[PDB]
């Protein structure tokens, strides 16, 4: 008893996904810089501020990955930054969403993305990549298997997605390579192969032909279940109105909704976008989760 109807519920979208299908093969959403969204000064949000509400409402909005940026304070905890701007959240206040969200919707799984956004403070005792796993990891929420991870394991947990180096302890997805604005290839763990496109800092032309290529490699090689496809909607800031990531995310979000409305495709891959929000349609969010329509 699964049904496409199960679908259009954006808290627990992930349910009739059969357990067997690998979170590499399932279409799914993702915030960009996703703790922006407390700040205020002006000048902070046209360079910085990718979303505008809480960690709660990405969730409920269909996001199930989400790109955290620490810093290592020198009371020993991690906090929320975008390049050297402080966020006014803390690893913790993520987490303790995520598990109200996967305990409201134990159906659902949360994909952390954790990179080292900033130099360390200097008063630390430890190192970045030892506080957060011996802090915050080894807590029992995160799944620790690791392999082409099955849906049916990570519901109810968050599944890591390292973008740090140093780990000492299984679990997730294990840090790789990933060279600065490009689209690269390499492998993730023994036996599964990884595409990512981060052009942030491009053209807007080339940004949206780039969205659109990486996205048509997925959706051509719908059935390959091994190999994951991460694809970053998100433009980094020009200064002003006219090229903050507000701008562009007000363009790209409708344009590759379309493109997906348009090709009906299979697979979409894990698309992380700015803004996510209820102004512009179609809803990006939207058109990758229905696109999972096949896997039912
Ligand atoms: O400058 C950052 C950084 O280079 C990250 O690696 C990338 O993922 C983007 O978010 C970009 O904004």
């Amino acid at each position: 008893t699964s049904s496409v109807n199960e679908l259009e519920n954006w808290s627990k979208w992930m349910q009739p996904i059969p357990d067997s299908i690998p979170l590499a093969r399932i279409s799914i959403p993702g915030t960009h810089d996703s703790g922006t969204f407390k700040l205020q000064n002006p000048i902070k949000q046209v360079w910085g501020m990718t979303q505008e509400y809480d960690f709660r409402y990405q969730m409920d909005h269909g996001a199930r990955i989400f790109d955290i940026r620490g810093r290592l304070t020198d009371d020993n905890t991690i906090v929320l930054h975008a390049g050297p701007l402080y966020l006014y959240v803390t690893l913790h206040e993520f987490i303790n969403e995520a598990k109200q969200f996967l305990k409201d919707n134990p159906s659902e799984t949360i994909i952390m993305s954790l990179k080292k956004e900033y130099e360390d403070m200097k008063g630390a005792e430890d190192s970045f990549s030892s506080t957060f796993e011996k802090k915050y990891f080894v807590d029992p929420i995160f799944l620790k298997t690791e392999g082409n991870i099955k849906l049916g394991d990570a519901r109810g947990k968050i599944v890591l997605l390292k973008r740090y180096s140093g780990s000492n302890e299984p679990g997730g997805y294990n840090n790789f390579y990933w060279p600065d604005n490009e689209t690269f290839t390499t492998t993730v763990n023994q036996n599964a192969n990884v595409t990512v496109q981060d052009k942030y800092k491009v053209s807007y032309d080339e940004k949206v032909k780039s969205i659109k290529d990486t996205m048509d490699e997925t959706m051509n090689n719908s059935e390959d279940l091994n190999h994951l496809y991460i694809n970053f909607t998100s433009l980094s800031s020009g200064g002003t109105a006219w090229n903050s990531p507000y701008y562009y995310a007000s363009y790209i979000n409708p344009e590759i909704a379309n493109y997906i409305k348009q090709k009906n495709p299979a697979r979409v891959g894990w698309v992380i976008q700015d803004y996510i929000n209820e102004k512009w349609s179609p809803l990006l969010y939207q058109e990758v989760i229905r696109a999972n329509k096949s896997l039912i």
